């Protein structure tokens, strides 16, 4: 409620990536940008998200998981 937050946030914003037709190297490059969306108080915490759960997060996207359920399946929500 927290981490899952910024879960939430990062699945969307891959998601639409995803749905701009960029490809996976593209989104990678894309996660630092990504953290720069929200205020400084969630940057933190984002970045943690990014580093130990992003390309995770992209490749469970990637194998057509629902995006409601990636933050859970990590345990990032719930």
């Amino acid at each position: 409620d927290v981490y899952c937050e910024v879960c939430e946030f990062l699945v969307k914003e891959v998601t639409k990536l995803i749905d701009n037709n960029k490809t996976e190297k593209e989104i990678l490059d894309a996660f630092d940008k990504m953290c720069s969306k929200l205020p400084k108080s969630l940057s933190e915490e984002c970045q943690e998200v990014v580093d130990t759960y992003g390309s995770s997060i992209l490749s469970i996207l990637l194998e057509e998981v629902s995006p409601e359920l990636v933050c859970s399946m990590l345990h990032l929500c719930s």
